[PDB]
């Protein structure tokens, strides 16, 4: 009776806030993770303490390879095994690091940045759709996709590809009652590795409050798109960026 | 106590559905009208029956003229007079009709399709901002702005200007805590069109439009500014 | 036999560069101006010395009013009166100044100038150009920064957005008549005359490609391309000529 | 000293027209091909007949694999070995076929081909071109219909969106080296040879400007503009050459 959702990269940060908020809304959740096993299991525990049998973890590397399609099939399969249905897919997992044009090989960087950000979402969408009410998919896009960070070409290419996926899947899956939309953060939870001075630099550019989005503010937008209040919305990407993308150089 | 909202063109169709849903969310509402007095009063009567003195009407012609600034000032003033505050402005009033390039005087068409659709929103935004917690403005945009209807140049120009207003005002009013966003309908703005809509199994409704407005004004959108949410069932994604 | 073009606001700066380059390409030109009469006649003189009877001036206020349609009709009529044809229209004239939302022109004067020159006059000129009708085209001078606007420039930004709308709508509607409609969108080109060098340099340093503004000739080069036979399948396109400026985040 | 250009997928159709036009403009050219050896060689021979020693061919599969980076480096290197320089890179090669989301080549083969040719190979060639480095520029062949995609072409559409991102990212990053990066976005150009005329006509009828597809030469014309001295302030721009097709509602 309770709908179920898959959230990729849900152990920490934005994915975690999305998983929590979906769960609070009445969803049973698959918490996908890659490396963060301790945090993933700890979240599922917390959620199950609240309503028993409403959260499972599922481990998978979302780097592109010849076995990525089986890994994505497995993620969707894990939701059906635990819950007997899969109503919502949130493509939240992402690799993010510079790849300048001028210790990983370039084909590894391609496999990670294009695999996680675009190919895995595509295969997960395929598996989600094939395995099939208010069905929908939400992709975590990037509000700054047309004003990209310097030396982030592969990342930016993957995020552009994800816009294409959002539009193409919205068109193709509409006759099956599956809506596909995006949420596009500007600056939200900044990278762990980033110094406080660089963090503050980005914070000062944001027109609305000179602060980053909380993870919860991003999840709020995801909640809207999966809700019955968004039933005529497909192929839309909602910026949740405090106006950052509007600010000229 | 309760927040207050101005909705332009609120007597019928989309503006009515927006006024109703804001009222249901707990807003006091100014129902603006130009020609539809009976409809505006009927809505106000319906809302006041639910909760006393929570709905007023306000007449103004939104055509561009030397008196448009005064009229827009009055609309915002009427909210402050009735309710002591003005938290939300919904720029919903719209004129819609073709203006072929190869052939009402043209300058009258300009006054309506640019005046009502873009200049009135600009003047209302100025007045709203001047007279100033979760403050926001929502502009009713058009999902088909980049694939426009044939021979609707002035209309299309006004809706493009309204996008520009949404972004410019989002930037300039952010320091004041005023968020500025848009909702862009499709076919809600006949059977031939519905069959082209990807989510065509669902009928388009004014309430679906209002649902997106309600989100953008809510605390669930407090970091969202300068965004335009398409509510078009995927229509804008469909090639010719 | 030579084709003819109207350039609005052509007395100086980018409009002059466009009129000159069209003239060098073999066009006869209507140099429209509003206040810059000396500069306009002087440019017509230069072009007419190069080839006689190839340039005329035409004075018009492009502020919106109930007579703006007549003024726009007259500009197009001037081209047919001088040259017997009108092949190209370049909507280059523009008012540009701030209009803050929170507070000695009246607001309705600001609307009439910023929306009139930037959008309504281009619409009326387009109407008159089309109705008076080979390689026919219209080029609108747009703004590469239309989605990352200057703070407190709402009316200017609304006008330039409206011009993108006109470009697309007119391309759609006029295509059956063989009239192409395209746009050229500068980022920073010739900085305002009233701007001091220090402020100019702040803008210059933002530009990835060479940390300098576009020359007027660089803008004109893109106009020349769009009116040329090398752009015969291009309509409804807006070419940024911005040195990468619009790609730079805050 | 004549400048040099690499054109990928240059044996036929659009890439061929681009190679021809660049050669006519005075470029020496590397004609890259995958399967079309006879056509590539016939083009090189025709070009060398016009001016000896101005065209070479270079075979490479541009499908993504662990050897793709080496292949792309070899394509750029072949330009330097043949001509001593490489001024222009045109990323034209493309795979195009449907990949339905709901139910041959395996899906990972489809990924390697559609994403490899359309996006990753352009990225690797851009890296190699830049690492090797006056009017240097790259032109990527994009798709004017990228936001109104064909039904069931998700991977193709993803690859073309990725290419827009590459165009913008590389424009920003390479601007300090004086390398401009732009795109040309056809709508309907040369249709498949086997596609029935009745099917070709369904697409032709949708084009506002002339109810016809672009010739390969019309696409090449925009490429020539972008690499020319007339575009030296243009970077990060994508020119639609689509006859207004992308402006047409459903
Ligand atoms: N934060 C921002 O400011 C911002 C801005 C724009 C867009 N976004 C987008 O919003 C989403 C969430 O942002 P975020 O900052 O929360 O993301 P994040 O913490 O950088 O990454 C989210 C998760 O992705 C997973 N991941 C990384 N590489 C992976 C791989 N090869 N296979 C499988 N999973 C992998 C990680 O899982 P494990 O920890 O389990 O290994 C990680 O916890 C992302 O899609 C991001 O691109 C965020
Ligand atoms: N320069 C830049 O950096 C830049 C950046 C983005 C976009 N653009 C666009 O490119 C185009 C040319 O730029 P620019 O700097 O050369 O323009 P500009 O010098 O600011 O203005 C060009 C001409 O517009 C005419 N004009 C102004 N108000 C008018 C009115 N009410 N009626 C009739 N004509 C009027 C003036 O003619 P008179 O002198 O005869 O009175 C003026 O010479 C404009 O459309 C502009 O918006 C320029
Ligand atoms: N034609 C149109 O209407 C249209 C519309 C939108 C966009 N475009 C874009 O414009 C560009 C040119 O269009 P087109 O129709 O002329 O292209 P096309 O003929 O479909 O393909 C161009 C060449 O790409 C090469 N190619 C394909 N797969 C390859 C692989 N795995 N490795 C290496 N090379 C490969 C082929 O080379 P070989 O023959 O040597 O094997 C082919 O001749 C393309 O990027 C296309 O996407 C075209
Ligand atoms: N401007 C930005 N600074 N950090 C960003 C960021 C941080 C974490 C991310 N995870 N995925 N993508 C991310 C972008 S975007
Ligand atoms: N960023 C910019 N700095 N100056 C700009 C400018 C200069 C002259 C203009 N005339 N019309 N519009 C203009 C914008 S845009
Ligand atoms: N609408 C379109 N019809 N055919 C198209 C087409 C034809 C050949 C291509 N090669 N790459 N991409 C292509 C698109 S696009």
């Amino acid at each position: 009776e309770a709908p179920a959702a898959v959230v990729t990269g849900a152990a920490k940060r934005i994915g975690r806030a999305i998983a929590v908020k979906l769960h609070q809304t009445g969803y049973r959740v698959v918490i996908h993770y890659h490396n963060s096993a301790e945090a993933a299991v700890s979240l599922a525990d917390e959620l199950n303490k609240e309503r028993s049998n409403t959260a499972v973890v599922c481990q998978a590397d979302l780097t592109n390879s010849n076995v990525l399609p089986a890994s994505c099939e497995e993620i969707i399969n894990s939701c059906f095994r635990a819950f007997g249905r899969c109503d919502v897919l949130v493509n939240n997992a992402s690799a993010f690091y510079p790849t300048p044009l001028v210790g990983k090989t370039v084909e590894t960087q391609v496999a990670e940045l294009i695999g996680t950000n675009a190919i895995a979402p595509f295969l997960l969408t395929m598996s989600f759709a094939q395995r099939q009410s208010n069905l929908s998919i939400v992709n975590l896009c990037d509000a700054m996709v047309d004003q990209p960070c310097m030396a982030f070409s592969l990342y930016n290419m993957g995020k552009h590809a994800l816009v294409g996926l959002t539009q193409s899947a919205a068109l193709e899956l509409a006759p099956y009652g599956i809506r596909v939309n995006g949420v596009a953060p500007g600056v939200s939870l900044l990278p762990v590795a980033m110094g406080e001075e660089e963090k503050d630099k980005w914070r000062r550019k944001v027109p609305l409050g000179r602060r980053e989005a909380s993870a919860e503010q991003i999840a709020d937008a995801v909640i809207f798109l999966v809700s019955g209040s968004a039933q005529y919305i497909t192929g839309s990407i909602i910026k949740v960026d405090g106006g950052l993308s509007l600010v000229h150089a």
